[PDB]
């Protein structure tokens, strides 16, 4: 008689919550370390093209693993090992070379996706697309094209952070922790992205009736000055540290635990915006969204001043003007 | 009146859980990540001599910490920023360059610790050392020498990750959870270190009982190649990623958890072992140690055979070898 | 030589965060409970005056808390029990008697809280005192007053329940998650507390500007009977049960939680408001406060109609009413 | 256009994890907070025949359930509220009146589950079943028989509370946490129930070997009066508070998390055990089990010495003794 049979009476012999993490560059091991730690899914799927980096990433995220709730955790350049993916996460892409234009980065980007999502979608055609890649809100569009997807199946990374940086600069101003502060950054990812003071506020009392010269340039206290430290804060990150990894794992981990625990909150993420705020073109920006176990359930509907409308419309152009150029 | 004056009234105005991550390396890093994510710390502080690099991932950390029971974060090239820790986790070495000899390795790691330690404990007198540094049974020896800190305030990350490592097979091999397997890995971390067949058990029903061939080269079911396989794991890791980094990072987070939360938990972690297996030097191998807020509280006494004693002996004798030659 | 010595080698040998129930009624056990399971306490006391069923409950918790991160927990009539105690929780009270007057009824609880409140802060001066003891608004003013605490140390129970049984409702309403809602219930607890609908959003939109006859009596959708829904459901628990117990449990863990792990967070909390609202006498109202270690650190102005202002004023006075009448 | 339609554009439109609770006394309710708490169900039903005192326990749990990741939470004295229930936890039975003998108490629980089991298993055909009511070995039995579920889909609360309050009082004696102490307490719940001595450890350092005279009436340190003050406390209980619920609430809540969160953890409960320690009928009985999403996946096969194997023989002698007299 065997160890194993002398030691335990068997009586009994598919995975419901499998995430899917595309590329292990730092980003993706960010997301992929911050998803396990809160514990999220039963299995989880690495996949890259470096086929002897992306098996030692995984070995160290198992062994570590040991020490959770541990989850099945698997890798492989074929895409057949993301098989029931309820979510997959794509961090893969190309960074913009020196003198490269943005069309010619997108294109490039494009190119990749027309051979990830395909395959994505082959092996977890009901899953939820969580897109990490910049420029996201181009390239939420490009995944969402590619898959033939539901708009509501298809998500961005969007402005998550940003308005999360947004709400701690709010909370310093105002002596309140951040997580007492609300108020949104909305449409293009970084730099155009909109800082919505109509809907600032703290336990309800909205900012804007307070002080109603709020994001004027003739405000006394100058919180134009909160958005512009958002942007260059992004930015001191890569010039001091070469990347940002932590910032974009944890953000999106925040976007996975509210798909994959069905929370229905709120998040400014990258989503389908034709139809609101005179957009009649097929683009993506951030607009807040409840996200659950079947993504982007309901959009909220925010009211813009004709500066705000103006201002997003300005960027849905630009990104249209890049994405009609784009060869599938 | 101000915008934060209109909106609150403020009727008031030290961290009690700081720790430090000496070094920002990957392993670092990782440590910082896994123990932000235990929402161990109050205040975490980051330590390491390039100073831009450091910057960097403190502000990426905070940013993503947005997103947690966010504490406080800092950095510095100086100490202070040190002040009040509950806990110093150390990863700062020499890493051994090509024909240096490994008392050299040793005497260099000696030369830097000289520099840290005595400032750990120059702004947190009443800290726990948390030694992760290689090699580490004689680094951790060489952190308690310099800080003059009791033995029990004086731990190395030591066999934590292996036996877990071991226990994963076990549970393999059993058809059990592994946190269902009970098992340790003792001594002088890698390659030398003792699987302790004796106390090996499901639900409290020993192995060796049932099998009583389990640790032996007469054993038909071969579990030596168990920890031939824990130990080729550590390496096939460096083959194909390069460096280690999430397997110490979520060892090191469980250890900081038995401490920082008092749970008084069983880890093999290194801790000074003169007194046992007829040892009389100053040297630190990997015993069952209970840790709680104020260390190594006990010691658990586990009976060795003549050969598993005689294993540790002659680490202990190597470790010896090289502590004697060292210059403080 | 004994066992414990042959097994044991020993190194080594008060609370930090210790938390008394006072009162082991359904009330307090509900509490007790709660707060056991989110873990916000490394020690728990609790005290009543039927000495044999208190010491059952305290055996009945013991039991049962060995299934978590088990503190210590103690009992007893003798409050030298609650020593350095964080928090305590103030649950004791009488039960109004047929043909008792209000008045009665209340100067039977101050009876109690001259026995209480001395032995309280004589073994923890330092402690944040929570009052759940109905009439909760005057009730935390006896314990204001009988203990010379400043007023951020004595907190009541409020309308922190009321508030969020509001967002439920606000909730299935819109076809949003009740966490997802905001929304305060404030002044007096129960019947006379004010729904502020200037400051009730989703995601920073307003519904007062959406819908500008909300509170109204011509309102077309009616929210006035959400409020009304909202005191009809705190009777027909006690309708149908004979009390309410796991409610107010939950609520008051909630507010332990943000006190002992300082979170930081806004509750509508009984606390002194003479300054706002035209109020000149020392009563305590819900308005919403900032939670932490020290208790409330803060306050959010919240500007109300006249229409809020004068309700709330009505209910001071009433409340001074029977204030101005108690013997102390 | 209506408030929710101005704010929320929809997109979209089973729970996974549902548990009922059948029986809202003391235990029941117990059971039913400390399954809300370690937030394990989306949906959670509760089942008795009072129907007024019914819809106040729903109504107080739901309310309380706002500060919580809120489940759905239904009720009725109709089963059909507990379709697709993963779990179904019975507490119902009847208390042995005064005179009453023991076989005639079980034939009247037995009557009792001839209603309930049959339509827990019309509407939830794939449940497992959890049995708390008294006396649970044989009503385990009962439930087993009238479910004709397969016998890992039937599990007894069994010894899992009595063995945790053992390995408290062993933690106690050797100056060591509880979580620290393994030891198993199995066969009949209650007096008759076997301290298994071969099977205690600390750190895989068997008590046995170090003290061979430990459940003997020759043993110098009486480790018999443990297994003692074990089934003392039970009584003490009871004695003091008229009752236990929460130690039971939180032993089957530890037991409900194994099973939701198919955390393959040992515990000793009871199943149907014929073919072990040389039992030929169909009894139930404490043994080591793991728990997982399919319930009792595995047994491990304790060794006992020829003293234990008896006593537990003479309970299943006992046991089957009143089983073979019972009408179905
Ligand atoms: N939403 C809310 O805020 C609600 C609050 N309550 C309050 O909770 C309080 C307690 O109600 P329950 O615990 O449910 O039932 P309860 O009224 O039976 O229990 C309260 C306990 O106070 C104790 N007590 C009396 N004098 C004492 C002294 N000198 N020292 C220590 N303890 C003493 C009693 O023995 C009793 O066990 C009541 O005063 C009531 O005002 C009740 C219902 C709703
Ligand atoms: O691609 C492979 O080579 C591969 C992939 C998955 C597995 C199975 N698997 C897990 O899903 C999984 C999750 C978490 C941990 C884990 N393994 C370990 O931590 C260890 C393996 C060997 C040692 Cl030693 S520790 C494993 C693991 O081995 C094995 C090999
Ligand atoms: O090294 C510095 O110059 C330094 C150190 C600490 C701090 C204070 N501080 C925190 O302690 C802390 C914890 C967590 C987050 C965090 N800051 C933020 O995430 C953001 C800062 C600026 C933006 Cl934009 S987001 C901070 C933060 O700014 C600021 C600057
Ligand atoms: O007042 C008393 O009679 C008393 C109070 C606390 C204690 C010590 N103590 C704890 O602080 C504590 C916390 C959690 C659990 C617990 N005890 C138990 O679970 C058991 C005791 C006896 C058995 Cl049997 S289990 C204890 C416990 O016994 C002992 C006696
Ligand atoms: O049996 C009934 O009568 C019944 C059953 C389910 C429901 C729907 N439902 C939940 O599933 C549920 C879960 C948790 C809370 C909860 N209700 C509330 O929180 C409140 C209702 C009214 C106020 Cl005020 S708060 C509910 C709730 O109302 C309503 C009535």
């Amino acid at each position: 008689a065997t160890l194993k049979d002398q030691l335990i009476y068997n009586l009994l012999k598919t995975p419901q919550n499998k995430i899917t993490v595309v590329g292990v560059g730092a980003v993706g091991m960010a997301c992929a370390i911050s998803i396990l730690m809160k514990d999220l899914a039963d299995e989880l799927a690495l996949v890259d093209v470096i086929e002897d980096k992306l098996k030692g990433e995984m070995m160290d995220l198992q062994h570590g693993s040991l020490f959770l709730r541990t989850p099945k955790i698997v890798s492989g350049k074929d895409y057949n090992v993301t098989a029931n993916s309820k979510l997959v996460i794509i961090t893969a892409g190309a960074r913009q070379q020196e003198g490269e234009s943005r069309l010619n980065l997108v294109q490039r980007n494009v190119n990749i996706f027309k051979f990830i999502i395909p395959n994505v979608v082959k092996y977890s055609p009901n899953c939820k697309l969580l897109i990490v890649s910049n420029p996201v809100d181009i390239l939420t569009y490009v995944a969402w094209k590619i898959s033939g997807f539901p708009k509501n199946r298809v998500i961005g990374s969007g402005c998550n952070l940003d308005s999360a940086r947004f709400r701690y600069l709010m909370g310093e101003r105002l002596g309140v922790h951040p997580l007492s502060c609300h108020g949104w950054v909305l449409g293009e990812h970084g730099d155009s992205s909109v800082p919505v003071w109509s809907g600032m506020n703290v336990a309800g009392v909205s900012l804007k009736t307070l002080h109603p010269d709020l994001g004027t340039d003739k405000d006394k206290e100058q919180w134009k000055e909160v958005h512009k430290q958002v942007v260059e804060s992004a930015y001191e990150v890569i010039k001091l540290k070469g990347y940002t990894s932590w910032a974009i794992g944890l953000s999106v981990a925040d976007l996975a635990e509210s798909i994959m625990k069905n929370l229905r909150r709120v998040h400014p993420v990258s989503t389908m915006i034709k139809g609101l705020y005179g957009i009649k073109d097929d683009v993506f920006l951030s607009v807040p969204c409840i996200l659950g176990q079947n993504g982007i359930s309901d959009l909220v509907k925010v009211t813009l001043t004709s500066e705000e409308e103006a201002r997003l419309k300005k960027s849905a152009d630009t990104l249209w003007g890049i994405q009609k150029e784009l060869q599938f």
